């Protein structure tokens, strides 16, 4: 899944700046000069129009804008509720098995439920899902049982590979694994760049 | 649900009958003259082609009959694996909540899976569900938890109301319940008769 670089996380409401058309110029560049680079890589199958940034009218351009130059491949995106009309794929991030969470405007319910919902005639595979931080990926087996039942849940991307821990030497010059805050960096969330399958110089969890 | 007087279940196959055009005929009197009959009663909303019968030709042909001559309400019918397309409605009967029975030609999928599966739209409503023979309807809740998260899951009809017990007296007069086989009746399907949420005097079970 080739990704474009945009993020607006921490813009409230996520929408901001992805919904604004004098951002439109800034986002285009980072969805189009991926395709122009990326296109001829046949492991590349999906396009992604970037990671957490709600759902913008600039999504839907830069979604049409793909699909018009570049048909051999779908486009997903996840932000604004997972199954905006910016996205070929349902692609929620920790949507569970069984239990519906009925967030306002943005739910993420149920897989099983999801796929059945009246008009929904699309795949779902998870973005993001078993966050593996730390002592985690309790519940895994639920979902593979659920992916192998239902035909239209086709899988997922385990969030994630490596742990984001940097390397720090003490006064004596010991390397220690570092994490939020450790450089003195405030604000900071601390663990929560750890939450890979492996430890960042690759052994397994 | 108002159904006509057609079940063919004892032929090999169920199909026998019912896809044969010399049988069209007299199965269309059993269809047009229950619609002919009843057509002006409110408390009717669905018509139902009959029970266990396979699926033929004629169930199609008598579906489109009841489409034209009264669009005023939905046609079902459970035969030939119960999403056929002599049925506006998905009618399985006794399939189960979580767990597939994924018998060949005619399977009964998880009715949460069977909403999912590609192409399928419509609403599922049991034709039969919770046989009530005996000390029965364990999992009952499981069903409708099931009923209530899913919107597509629009409930079912228990089988069934009323115990089939017969009356006899015994040799002073003294009445007991009856069933298969207690009338010289060879041969018979002994307790099967006794499906009901109450005993036929309409006592609670
Ligand atoms: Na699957
Ligand atoms: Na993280
Ligand atoms: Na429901
Ligand atoms: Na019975």
């Amino acid at each position: 899944v080739d990704e474009a670089n945009i993020e607006t996380h921490g813009m409230v409401p996520m929408n901001r700046l992805t919904d604004d058309p004098r951002w439109l110029p800034a986002m285009s560049e980072r969805v189009t000069r991926m395709v122009q680079r990326d296109r001829n890589h046949p492991s590349v199958i999906i396009w992604s129009l970037g990671n957490e940034s709600g759902h913008g009218a600039n999504h839907d351009a830069l979604y049409r804008w793909i699909k018009s130059v570049d048909p051999s491949r779908p486009v997903q995106y996840e932000g604004g509720g997972a199954d905006t009309t910016a996205t070929d794929i349902i692609c929620p991030m920790y949507a569970r098995v069984d239990e519906d969470q009925p967030f306002p405007a943005v739910p993420k319910w149920s897989i099983k439920k999801w796929l059945s919902l009246p008009g929904e005639t699309r795949p779902l595979i998870l973005c993001q899902y078993a966050h593996a931080m730390g002592n985690s990926l309790g519940g895994f087996a639920k979902y593979w049982q659920a992916f192998r039942q239902y035909p239209r849940l086709q899988g997922g991307f385990v969030w994630d590979w490596v742990d984001q821990s940097l390397i720090k030497y003490d006064e004596n010059g010991n390397p220690w694994s570092a994490y939020g805050g450790d450089f003195g960096d405030t604000p900071n969330d601390r663990q929560f760049c750890m939450n890979g399958l492996v430890f960042a110089d690759r052994t397994p969890h």
